[PDB]
RNA sequence: CCAAGAAAAGGACUGGAAGAAAUCAUCCAAGUUGGGGACUAUUUUCUGCCGUAUAGGCAG
């Protein structure tokens, strides 16, 4: 599958699978192939990472939200 | 009431030295473009005078 890496300092404080894995956590990687109507909105360092599992399009709990 | 709310990666540089791609080599043969035809239409430039005068100047 599509996948990246998540790196994390100090293995050993964080759980039993993050230190056995050496620091390193693949996670998915699944990026888009790129009434009042609101146009030409830009966003500046938008969070990818939409949970611990997978980046791609940010989460769409956030879009409700907002 | 947006995995909520805030965040300065900054500083210093010297990749240099030498060099030999050459020898030969043949595109040829024939070939049929071809018969017809309204640019003048509802358009404006017409009439006298000076002067040796198709020169050169003026009144309608």
């Amino acid at each position: 599958l599509q996948c990246t890496y998540i790196h994390h300092d100090h293995p050993a404080s964080v759980g039993s699978l993050v230190g056995a894995l050496g620091g390193k956590v693949a996670v998915l990687d699944y990026p888009p192939p790129v009434y009042l109507h609101l146009s030409g909105l830009t966003v500046y360092d938008a969070s990818a990472l939409a949970n611990p599992y997978l980046c791609g399009i940010p989460s769409l709990s956030a879009l409700a939200g907002f």
